[PDB]
């Protein structure tokens, strides 16, 4: 039996709503749960789903790793199945399957302003902007030497206290209730904009990355999961699953 | 010193044009060459570029189970890396390893502008307009393996007309499109290069699937995750994007 570490994030993983109380794996549904189930069928493993205790994805603080990334490092889990960005920093410490979805950083804002691009935000200060603290998105800006993104980070880091948030939900509410643009992942933006008609992605994608299944470094499951993902992708299951949940 | 297998394909890999004949790695330029050089700098390896002898990418001979092309080179440890527009596929992954993708693309349709043909389904449900792909390439293999109804049907068509509608290069496919009533199934990245250069050609519909190109290594090779890590760095600092801009 595999321990599968995950995190609450709609529509990837959520508590299934029902009257009768649900137990163990039944409690969960979502794109990632469907994925996990499809993988389980192809590969022939059983599993226990567990929500990462510290509720973090995985960042380096003292140099300590946290979240689902730490769980894999310490062998406290076999797989991480969540919207976990495949990144340089994470890849040095864990392994990732080939990506099951592709995405990019982009901007969440209200409809019908003059704001048209990242550069439009960067060259002003009236409209505040930020991102989830210590997430892949934030780290991209923190490390970027592209001139526009450098400026944005200078803005964000200096207003760290007030513009950086602890979740996508927190960021979304900010956008809805104040003059604020949220830097978030395009896949999540798409879900949100379908459900709030007054909101909209601004500009295009700022970068490119994927979500992958995480495994402890050197794990034999890696390429097995990779092969499974490619199979699923080519036969259009991954696509149906996106269509289902979006 | 690493042995790097590759193949001539614009704008990924090409012979540098010059009066004086050039030697070794100097002979080559392109997106993939730039990539290889950037990887070499990050990882600190030296290398020798070699064009794959049989001039194939990699399919399994379905009579005798022999692999060919760059995939075969890696399997046999005749090379350390394959750097080319080598699609990361289910069948190939079972026999070699791939880095994380340096480019994302998908199968699409190259056709002439301003017909009623709008999708793969439109092609599949007729026979007047012929269609095909590079023989034994990733695109053909996708249709050959697909259980999607429309694609299954397309493969029935193609395989039975194997004689005449499957081609040996992108270039051959393109000439076909230009000079007869034919739609060419090819990779979207290549479509884009081509359409920028022939003003009467266009992409029909959207992407039929999604895949990446990755650097190939022999299974269990340690180079894998090193190269992957290098690719993620290059992707995150926007160098991969600049490189595409440069060559397109
Ligand atoms: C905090 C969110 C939910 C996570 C999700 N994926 C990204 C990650 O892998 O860290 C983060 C998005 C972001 O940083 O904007
Ligand atoms: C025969 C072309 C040039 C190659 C290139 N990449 C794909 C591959 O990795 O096989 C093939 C495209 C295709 O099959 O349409």
């Amino acid at each position: 039996s595999l321990i599968v570490t995950t995190i609450l994030e709609e529509p990837y993983v959520l508590f299934k709503k029902s009257d009768k109380p649900l137990y163990g794996n039944d409690r969960f549904e979502g794109y990632c749960i469907d994925l996990l189930r499809e993988l389980s069928t192809i590969l022939g493993f059983t599993y226990e789903i567990r929500l990462v205790e510290d509720g973090k994805y995985g960042a380096q603080d003292n140099g300590q790793w946290n979240g689902m990334v730490r769980e894999l490092i310490d062998h406290k889990a076999d797989l991480a199945v969540a919207p976990l960005a495949i990144t340089y920093v994470r890849e040095k410490v864990i392994d990732f399957s080939a990506p099951f979805m592709t995405l990019g950083i982009s901007i969440l804002y209200r409809k019908g302003t003059p704001i048209d691009s990242a550069d439009d935000l960067a060259k002003q200060t009236k409209i505040e902007y930020g991102a989830v603290e210590d997430g892949a998105t934030m780290t991209f800006f923190k490390k970027s030497k592209i001139s526009t993104y450098d400026k944005m980070w200078a803005f964000m880091s200096s207003r760290r206290q007030s513009v950086l948030v602890k979740s996508n939900e927190e960021g979304i509410q900010r956008v809805l209730t104040s003059d604020y643009a949220f830097l978030m992942e395009s896949t999540t933006i798409e879900f949100v904009t379908q459900r709030n008609c007054n909101l909209t992605q601004i500009g295009g994608l700022i970068d490119s990355k994927g979500y992958g299944v995480g495994t402890p470094m050197g794990s034999p499951y890696r390429d097995k999961i990779t092969i499974a993902i490619l199979q699923l992708q080519e036969e259009g299951k991954l696509h149906m699953m996106k269509e289902k949940w979006w």
